[PDB]
């Protein structure tokens, strides 16, 4: 993760480093952290109001 | 009192065919209408 942050980092624009971090504290680290478990039970805890199989 | 064959014999035969039907064979058909009365539900 460091060798690929670092990596990229360097070959950028003033621009591109403000855009980096959006993509990863913002993004990445909310999905992998946060909302991954949100959508854990999506489908368990679906509930429907019938005796259809 | 005053009532011809049809009166007192084909009326009276009906009557009773009727409640026989009823008695002996059409109530115990509706015996189990709400127990077996199936709904494709979850709802109380």
């Amino acid at each position: 993760l460091q060798t690929i942050l670092g990596g990229v980092n360097k070959h950028s624009t003033s621009i591109g480093k403000i855009w980096l971090t959006v993509l990863f504290i913002f993004r990445i680290m909310i999905l992998v952290v946060a909302a991954k478990e949100v959508w854990g039970d999506e489908q368990a805890d679906f509930v429907c109001n019938t005796l259809q199989p």
